[PDB]
């Protein structure tokens, strides 16, 4: 999947908003590189340098290192690595740096040439930096995405992952692949920082407690209903198993406690409504548009792969059952993607 | 021009050759280096950082990481920072890394993560990376692109640059821009080697000695053969100017003795035939072909400018007469492509 899988290039970019995860993380990178100042790393006062891990492209993108650069002026040359899979759109984010830096000075005063932002791609799975390098590493919505399929081939009947609705052995699969990926994250990123260097990490969670349908579920239940109402074979469905995990905070923090790497500063879920995103008629035509919206961003988080599976043809059927299932969620109380924030330090 | 001068994305690469002017450098490279590692620069055996300045796009690209690679490991991680211009075609060079990182591992052994490649966009007359961070530094015939059109509107009659029929007032305002520029690119990447840290440049210059015509002397050229058959107003040709210079080898060593931050260790000229990178008929059909060749190569370097000012409809009959023009300095003796080459080290 390092070389397939990608955001939207309509795009991920039209469909992103800062108003979903970003704004909720936001306050906790405040206080993450305020603290990192404080804590007088070496060389950090010369040089802070930071890394995005799955930075994407489109506004967010630019989002992320706004809040990095004004986090780190809040009353330094500032070296910005962003990181994504090799065939992620860098040229276009390229392409927005020279104004993205006269705004910056316009905005801030940051002489050009205080922030230095280029671009480390691959795998967060594999080393991407030089030992003892980084201060500070952010990853926002990034980390749910294996490394792979489970590598438990075998028959995911009516599911497209570990859902709450799929069978025990599917779920220790997609588990153990989780841990085996987040451990090896864990062990490589550590090693990359400087000491006492910090990981900020935010992603899907799956809480016990509430019963909220992610994103990957909304696609589940929106693919059953073509299986059922007879557009599309059961088989494309019993075959199709996406490389996506919904962890446990105590997964996570089992997880992070046995790498033995980190010591765990902050760890918070939180709960997104699905179209926090989305800007303004009767009322109707009011959940009509925002059920439809995030229709646009479920498809835009999965075309790529649903395309290799299952062609073309069926996606603006997908996107209308999405939408529809949208709807159903919100309607009931239940539609927030259920988020957790975790700040790690590198222990000495 | 920081955000329209790009080679062409024929295209640069598939009219590039590394047996132009990177076999002349690869020897010097190789030296260049093995002296760095025995110089012991702090932490240069745990990780070697190398800038490439200028990069461009295509086999070239990657031919100059081999090369710095190979120099490496003759008988350390290598974290490697490509830069070019911020409409450069990197998203091209990106897709290309998984397969490159397979081919160094099946070649060297060079376990993948040990070389570290990413890319810092920018123009290399500005600050590309932190103070005194850097082992060394790479530019490949890129420095005699001049940061802008000298900034002495005025008339250069017949002529695109201070080429040798130019007017003194040409000859000293190009000159004084190549100061200014060079000196720049000097002090602020002396800024960013490590101390004792090294710059390999390579670049045309303009030898009193030969009388080689360089690509601009033979776009000159043949844009004036397109005035005089009618085909172009003689006025397109006197608004025409290339920020481009040709520095004699005293020009060169005396404004980096000026700016004072580097020793030059080693500096010398070479000359290139025009078509050394050209592969295999009675003897007319290959000779044709070969100035062929050496348009196609010149119609690359150049499009992007000649398009913004001429149009699109001249470039088949200026791809003509290049060719016309190339074949008859050739059969003079004449067609070599002079080149400088000059080894800095940062003076304590
Ligand atoms: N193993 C991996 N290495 C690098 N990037 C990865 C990855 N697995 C998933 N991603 C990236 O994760 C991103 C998720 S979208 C999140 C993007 C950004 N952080 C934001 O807030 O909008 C995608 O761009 C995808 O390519
Ligand atoms: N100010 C500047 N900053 C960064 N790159 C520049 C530049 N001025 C010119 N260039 C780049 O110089 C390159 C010249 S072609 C040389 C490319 C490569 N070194 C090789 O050996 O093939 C072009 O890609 C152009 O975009
Ligand atoms: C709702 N939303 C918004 N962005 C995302 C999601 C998601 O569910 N998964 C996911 O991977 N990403 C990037
Ligand atoms: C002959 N040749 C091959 N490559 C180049 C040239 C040149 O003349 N200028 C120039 O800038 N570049 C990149």
């Amino acid at each position: 999947l390092q070389e397939v899988l990608h955001m939207n290039g309509t795009s991920y970019a039209k469909n992103s908003s800062y108003n979903l995860f970003l704004i909720r993380v936001k306050p906790v990178l405040e206080q993450c590189i305020q603290e990192l100042l404080r804590a007088n790393l070496p060389n950090i006062n010369k040089c802070f340098k930071v890394g995005d891990l799955g930075c994407a492209s489109g506004p967010n993108t630019f989002s992320t290192v706004r809040d990095i650069v004004q986090s780190i002026d809040k009353v330094p040359t500032i070296q910005i690595f962003l990181n994504d899979l090799f065939q992620n759109d860098f040229n276009s984010v390229f392409k927005l740096l020279p104004s993205f830096y006269r705004n910056l000075e316009k905005e801030n005063g940051r002489k050009i040439g205080s922030c230095l932002i280029g671009a480390m791609p691959g795998s967060f799975y594999s080393r991407l930096f030089p030992e003892e390098s980084m201060h500070f590493l952010h990853s926002c919505y990034c980390l749910h995405w294996l490394s792979q399929v489970p590598s438990g081939i075998s028959v995911n009947k009516g599911c497209i992952y570990s859902s709450k609705a799929s069978r025990p052995p599917i779920q220790k699969a997609y588990l153990d692949q989780f841990t085996k990926d987040f451990t090896t994250f864990l062990r490589i990123h550590s090693e990359e920082l400087i000491s006492r260097g910090r990981m900020l990490l935010t992603f899907i969670c799956k809480e016990d407690e509430f019963d909220h349908p992610n994103s990957m579920d909304l696609l589940e239940m929106s693919i059953n209903d073509l299986v059922i109402e007879g557009h599309l074979e059961e088989e494309k469905l019993d075959s199709f198993n996406v490389p996506i995990y919904a962890p446990s905070t105590e997964e996570v923090k089992r997880i992070v406690e046995e790498e033995g790497s980190f010591e765990i500063l902050y760890l918070e879920t939180f709960n997104a409504p699905y179209d926090a995103g989305f800007s303004i008629s009767p009322v109707s035509c009011d959940e009509h548009a925002r059920a439809a919206h995030v229709a646009s961003v479920v498809r835009s988080i999965y075309e790529p792969i649903l395309a290799s599976h299952f062609g073309e043809a069926i996606l603006p059927d997908l996107s209308h059952r999405i939408a529809k299932n949208a709807a159903k969620v919100l309607r009931s109380g239940k539609g927030f993607y259920d988020s957790v924030i975790i700040s790690l330090a590198k222990k000495p």
